[PDB]
DNA sequence: TAGTACTCTGCCATCAGAGCAAGCACTACGGCCGATTG
DNA sequence: GATGGCAGAGTACTA
RNA sequence: GGCCGUAGUGCUUGCUCUGAGUUUUAGAGCUAGAAAUAGCAAGUUAAAAUAAGGCUAGUCCGUUAUCAACUUGAAAAAGUGGCACCGAGUCGGUGCAGCGUGCUCAGUCUG
DNA sequence: CAATCAGACTGAGCACG
């Protein structure tokens, strides 16, 4: 028995320990070695980390779920087409659909003619040449009169049909207004002719580029109000016009409706929105509304169509066959141009696939933009193709018909398309004369989002009810689907429980009792003062109730002044619900609250307005239909974090009234909610403490998994609590005194690229415009700061160039001594720091005045946030104020974070256990948190240096360190447990200042004592003459437990890349019968574990059975079958008489012990990982620090200057670092050819500077380390990886089972079996 | 000599968007919210 | 972003 | 620490959808050529699959989390490894074990 | 309103296995 304390340090993918005794020396145990092994016992030193892959999160997977849901259901609507057509089409052609289903299918494969239409040659080749794309079909179905052949109109529905178009734009959208002039005309002539003693003029106005300008949508607006006379915004037709635009107006101001009347044109509310309104104002308006919905119709659809719709009802077939012809004339034309000026070329452009041009364009996979990229200098240097540049430019030269943009087409157009063909064919076929409806209804219909999966009971994602056992059909979807309490269920499996009352749920925020128990507890704490008072006194139940009846059930907002006037004066969601039902009595009767909280219920649930109507019917008998419109009309949102039952349910036991009600009679106490709660005397408290026990905790993985936060964060949490226990049970079951814990802090190329797009976009400026960018380059933060601040300085009225970037000073708006944080949220490039005034301060007052106009327009832009324009505008507020430094001072020590209580209260519950006789849990175990600034502090004062790219070990250095310092400071101020273990200005700005002074020799020049007692007390907390030289010591120790967590694979079966035919074994099928050399098919599977397999094959034209002893990868895909019957798998796979207990499962990263200590670890089945760790003496880890200027020099110039010193009187370590990489590489890594490259490299780059030869020695590093090979660069010779490609030479070594700790092994030879 | 059989080296990885709902964590303020004895 | 898969060129040993 | 009031940012989980992309097949290539080969013509589209697949047969499920070895259990789970000292190139060596009960004394804590 | 002699453990000596 010793007492002992464990420190550790949590990363996302590292774990590191440490057990320390009372003079911070860590121990040292034999340990039993388990195993065939002629070992059996091993010492090994207390202090270790465990490395292991970060989490994921779940987005990917939701992600290919929901695809493969997407999937199903297409499949699933073109079976309703054909389940349709099925009788007619056998009629006309039987085999048609079965022909369409194996076109996929080489021709010995399929059982009917090759031609998947008409299934003669003849027939198919007329079929191509009068329709070469499925738009000359469609349009020719739509405008032609006459019969048409089934098959044809068929094809044209599935094609409509498979790709119908985003669901983004609801209600109808009529495609003949494409017109935005004359639109603009009519709606001009209808406002003038309505509003007739204020006409406006638009003459001499380009509405057209105004209005279809690639600009934002305020943008637009703006400019066409500027240029517009006789109105602005907010205006009648400046709403009008934003409306149109699509832009949600106001339509309050324009008729005093004092009620806002919101309507957006896309929204499906609007026709009920315009309804009211016009019930409000009047009947004469209707022509103007529908003269801007055309306009909208217009405006969204001229940028899509791009034809004229007056000659035929399918514009977008229209505009596709332009298409089609303008890219058969181009290619005509350049053909031409090319024969004629370079006929040299025209191989390379129109025949080559492997470079870009028209041979990569449509045989390669070139898109659009590199097949520009390629052909733009062709164009460039010839003649007569002018006409080419423009379309080039404009981005329409040789464009295929479905493209990446073709995305922007609603699935309106494609309706209209269907439903002309319809009525088209209805004379001559009756059965599609029948089915119109259901065949619209199959385009159109798609699952609401809150319905969710239509699971029978077997799917963990899905929530719907069915009222009818059937099949659910896009047809009988209403009839069988219970939608009301589907939506129900899909809000109320996300609202939170009660923590007072864990199986209780959450109130809706604008509930009625959450109203009157917010407004009760702000009353019971207003405590008035008036003339005969002796003292303050605080309302009575009596009083309040009078207040509350004649201020808040009369005004919305009541003040004090209000209070005093209409109460003290005149006598001494409540308000919405007021004017929709117009009844006091109602409101104010007490039988009736159930049904306000089902009314409010309803509202805050729903928000689609059939379903609350739908709900509503219940109390329509109560209310008129007026007032039941009015209900539907009115909308809330938020819920409260308090339950009904605890609010309003339970009651005292000593008095039988519950919160509420001792919150109405709270008298001269005015005890608030609180205080209800706290007071031991009432039994609130007692009642909600049984309430909690029930249910008491889950497993520690799924209390951990419910923790919020990031899931890699969970997984190291999850793996310090296992290491925790681990060291419990190895230190002979007694719990430590302490445990020490600390954590860490912690494509965005395209977020960064979009933000600047549409931040340019919205401030209307041509930045990007100027000198484009691109994503790799918007990568830099010079750069993107000087795109984010429109090129302009941000401290003074000045313009920067991007030409002489690197050159200026990027300054934080919050200095960073005070709050350490880099990024851009409180960066901010500017030409000169000195500008923004004193360096320890928030940005001075003349500068923020001088440019608070340029930051309100940026944060307008949304290039710079709320905080970024609170922290710049700060001296106006005030500055940073004394408490204000202090308290940033404070915080950059002493953790806050919800992840890391949530942590350390995880560990202090396993940990501390018993209870007193008063039921006062015994602390024997105290859980202490520290930040990394604390031991990185230590770390830069007394040279105990941290370098990563050695090794592994300095996550249990850090871990040992964590301990020391935790230790001896709570042990050194017992009054700072408050702070740290889990459980005025000037004087607190200097205390946290000095805070770790006690460790240091001087101070400043104060002489500090050499041995450091607590105080008070006879502990001595520290000894600089020797507890120093115990930490130096304990660092430079070479044994240090470092694991890697074995893993099993899953995932993705192999890589998604779906490879041409070609005669290998390695392609993978993608269906049953689709043969890979035939079909093509998949690749590179991933391996969940190999399996070792002792057993003979067959070798030679004999087959004579050879032992052979080997590992097989079992791929994810076939792990299953594996797994189901080892024996079947492996005799299928060729070997003969396996044995099952010889077989061993081998996951990821196994540990295997050749010879010298080598150790390779398994990357997978013909893959080896390095698994050794080099440990550099200390001396040579803080001279590559000191000679690298890890973070550059943060020491005064007298210290400064010593330390260059040093390093130029230990120039010689530079040779012996190279001697210790060079020998460790022979005794271990075992790569020649790049070891010879690095010594070479360093022989030649021997006379530069020792900055740089260190900055470079700390790559070669790479070559070292554990885990998998790669790449490094020393100088300008760049090394490649040496991988280990064979695991033929583990066969003979030491498997090695490590426990979660490395303590614990178990060593088995495989040489021997 | 032909045929396996193992080794070294370079290339390569599905990608973009649209809503909706719930929650947490943090920032920035701006107010209310620790017990015992006479 | 990297790290394992894969094709291809290359070299070596045995029937 | 929580609960209100406002405002903002980021992240997580779940659902309904969109456009592409790859793979095979269909869209008769021609002429001079014994053959390679050469010269022309053409190119824009569609069908099907989009993790193999599963049984629970649903317009459902299939890439998250969890996982050293051994023993006992169907499983969930529970068990399995002596200590001190001197040292340090991935851990080595040395030493001990493999004391219990009654009486007096003296020091510390509680009634 | 104002104040914040009995039981257990360790070491020392003697007796028995």
């Amino acid at each position: 028995d010793k007492k002992y304390s464990i420190g550790l340090a949590i990363g996302t993918n590292s774990v590191g320990w440490a057990v320390i005794t009372d003079e911070y020396k860590v121990p040292s145990k034999k340990f039993k070695v388990l195993g065939n092994t002629d070992r059996h016992s091993i010492k090994k030193n207390l202090i270790g980390a465990l490395l292991f892959d970060s989490g994921e999160t779940a987005e990917a997977t939701r992600l290919k779920r929901t695809a493969r849901r997407r999937y199903t259901r297409r499949k699933n609507r073109i079976c309703y087409l054909q389940e349709i057509f099925s009788n007619e089409m056998a009629k006309v052609d039987d085999s048609f659909f079965h022909r369409l289903e194996e076109s996929f299918l080489v021709e010995e494969d399929k059982k009917h003619e090759r031609h998947p239409i008409f299934g003669n040659i003849v027939d198919e080749v007329a079929y191509h040449e009068k329709y070469p794309t499925i738009y000359h079909l469609r349009k020719k179905l739509v405008d032609s009169t006459d019969k048409a052949d089934l098959r044809l109109i068929y094809l044209a529905l599935a094609h409509m049909i498979k790709f119908r178009g985003h669901f983004l734009i609801e209600g109808d959208l009529n495609p003949d207004n494409s017109d935005v002039d004359k639109l603009f005309i009519q709606l001009v002539q209808t406002y003038n002719q309505l509003f007739e003693e204020n006409p406006i003029n638009a003459s001499g106005v380009d509405a057209k580029a105004i209005l279809s300008a690639r600009l934002s949508k305020s943008r637009r607006l703006e400019n066409l109000i500027a240029q517009l006379p006789g109105e602005k915004k907010n205006g009648l037709f400046g709403n009008l016009i934003a409306l149109s635009l699509g832009l949600t107006p106001n339509f309050k101001s324009n008729f005093d409706l004092a009620e806002d009347a919101k309507l957006q044109l896309s929204k499906d509310t609007y026709d009920d929105d315009l309804d009211n309104l016009l019930a409000q104002i009047g009947d004469q308006y209707a022509d103007l509304f529908l003269a801007a919905k055309n306009l909208s119709d217009a405006i969204l659809l001229s940028d899509i169509l791009r034809v004229n719709t007056e000659i035929t009802k399918a514009p977008l077939s229209a505009s596709m066959i332009k298409r089609y012809d303008e890219h058969h004339q181009d290619l005509t034309l350049l053909k031409a141009l090319v024969r004629q000026q370079l006929p040299e070329k025209y191989k390379e452009i129109f025949f080559d696939q492997s470079k870009n041009g028209y041979a990569g364009y449509i045989d390669g996979g070139a898109s659009q933009e590199e097949f520009y990229k390629f052909i733009k200098p062709i164009l460039e240097k010839m003649d007569g193709t002018e006409e080419l540049l423009v379309k080039l430019n404009r981005e329409d030269l040789l464009r295929k018909q479905r493209t990446f943009d073709n995305g922007s087409i609603p699935h309106q157009i494609h309706l209209g398309e269907l439903h002309a063909i319809l009525r088209r064919q209805e004379d001559f076929y009756p059965f599609l004369k029948d089915n119109r409806e259901k065949i619209e209804k199959i385009l159109t219909f798609r699952i609401p989002y809150y319905v969710g999966p239509l699971a029978r009971g077997n799917s963990r994602f899905a929530w719907m009810t069915r009222k009818s056992e059937e099949t659910i059909t896009p047809w009988n979807f209403e009839e069988v689907v219970d939608k009301g309490a589907s939506a129900q269920s899909f809000i109320e499996r996300m609202t939170n429980f009660d923590k007072n009352l864990p199986n209780e749920k959450v109130l809706p925020k604008h509930s009625l009792l959450y109203e009157y128990f917010t407004v009760y507890n702000e009353l019971t704490k207003v405590k008035y003062v008036t003339e005969g008072m002796r003292k303050p006194a605080f309302l009575s139940g009596e009083q309040k109730k009078a207040i509350v009846d004649l201020l808040f059930k009369t005004n919305r907002k009541v003040t004090v002044k209000q209070l005093k006037e209409d109460y003290f004066k005149k006598i001494e969601t409540y308000h919405d619900l007021l004017k929709i039902i117009k009844d006091k009595d109602f409101l104010d009767n007490e039988e009736n609250e159930d049904i306000l909280e089902d009314i409010v219920l309803t509202l805050t649930l729903f928000e689609d307005r059939e379903m609350i109507e739908e709900r509503l019917k219940t109390y329509a008998h109560l209310f008129d239909d007026k007032v039941m419109k009015q209900l539907k009309r009115r909308r809330y949102t938020g819920w409260g974090r308090l339950s009904r039952k605890l609010i309003n349910g339970i009651r005292d036991k000593q008095s039988g009234k519950t919160i509420l009600d001792f919150l109405k009679s709270d008298g001269f106490a005015n005890r608030n909610f609180m205080q209800l709660i706290h007071d031991d005397s009432l039994t609130f408290k007692e009642d909600i403490q049984k309430a909690q026990v029930s249910g008491q905790g889950d497993s520690l993985h799924e209390h951990i998994a419910n923790l919020a936060g990031s899931p890699a964060i969970k997984k190291g949490i999850l793996q310090t609590v296992k290491v925790v226990d681990e060291l419990v049970k190895v230190m002979g079951r007694h719990k430590p005194e302490n445990i020490v814990i600390e954590m860490a802090r912690e494509k965005n190329s395209r977020e960064r690229m979009k933000r600047i797009e549409e931040g340019i976009k919205e401030l209307g400026s041509q930045i990007l415009k100027e000198h484009p960018v691109e994503n790799t380059q918007l990568q830099n933060e010079k750069l993107y700061l000087y795109y984010l601040q429109n090129g302009r300085d941000m401290y003074v009225d000045q313009e920067l160039d991007i030409n002489r970037l690197s050159d200026y000073d990027v300054d934080a708006i919050v200095p960073q001594s005070f709050l350490k944080d880099d990024s851009i949220d409180n960066k901010v490039l500017t030409r000169s720091d000195k500008n923004r005034g004193k360096s320890d301060n928030v940005p001075s007052e003349e500068v923020v005045k001088k440019m608070k106009n340029y930051w309100r327009q940026l944060l307008n832009a949304k290039l710079i946030t709320q905080r970024k324009f609170d922290n710049l505008t700060k001296a106006e507020r005030g500055g940073l104020s004394e408490l204000d430094k202090a308290g940033f001072i404070k915080r950059q020590l002493v953790e806050t974070r919800q992840i890391t209580k949530h942590v350390a209260q995880i560990l202090d519950s396993r940990m501390n256990t018993k209870y007193d006789e008063n039921d006062k849990l015994i602390r024997e175990v105290k859980v202490i948190t520290l930040k990394s600034k604390l031991v990185s502090d230590f770390r830069k004062d007394f040279q105990f240096y941290k370098v990563r790219e050695i090794n592994n070990y300095h996550h249990a250095h850090d871990a040992y360190l964590n301990a020391v310092v935790g230790t001896a400071l709570i042990k050194k101020y017992p009054k700072l447990e408050s702070e740290f273990v889990y459980g005025k200005a000037t004087a607190k700005y200097f205390f946290y200042s000095n805070i770790m002074n006690f460790f240091k020799t001087e101070i400043t020049i104060r002489k500090r004592p050499l041995i450091e007692t607590n105080g008070e007390t006879g502990e001595i907390v520290w000894d600089k003459g020797r507890d120093f030289a115990t930490v130096r010591k304990v660092l430079s120790m070479p044994q240090v437990n470092i694991v890697k967590k074995t893993e099993v694979q899953t995932g993705g079966f192999s890589k998604e890349s779906i490879l041409p035919k070609r005669n290998s074994d390695k392609l993978i099928a993608r269906k049953k019968d689709w043969d890979p050399k035939k079909y093509g098919g998949f690749d590179s599977p991933t391996v969940a574990y190999s399996v070792l397999v002792v057993a003979k094959v067959e070798k030679g034209k004999s087959k004579k059975l050879k032992s052979v002893k080997e590992l097989l990868g079992i791929t994810i895909m076939e792990r299953s079958s594996f797994e189901k019957n080892p024996i079947d798998f492996l005799e299928a796979k060729g070997y003969k008489e396996v044995k099952k207990d010889l077989i061993i499962k081998l996951p990821k990263y196994s540990l295997f012990e050749l010879e010298n200590g080598r150790k390779r670890m398994l990357a997978s089945a013909g893959e080896l990982q390095k698994g050794n760790e080099l440990a550099l003496p200390s001396k040579y880890v803080n001279f590559l620090y000191l000679a690298s200027h890890y973070e550059k020099l943060k020491g005064s110039p007298e210290d400064n200057e010593q330390k260059q010193l040093f390093v130029e009187q230990h120039k010689h370590y530079l040779d012996e670092i190279i001697e210790q990489i060079s020998e460790f590489s022979k005794r271990v890594i075992l790569a020649d050819a790049n070891l010879d490259k690095v010594l070479s490299a360093y022989n030649k780059h021997r006379d530069k500077p020792i900055r740089e030869q260190a900055e470079n020695i700390i790559h070669l590093f790479t070559l070292t380390n554990l885990g998998a090979p790669a790449a490094f660069k020393y100088f300008d010779t760049t090394i490649d990886r040496k991988r280990y490609t064979s695991t033929k030479e583990v066969l003979d070594a030491t498997l090695i089972h490590q426990s979660i700790t490395g303590l614990y092994e178990t060593r088995i030879d495989l040489s021997q079996l």
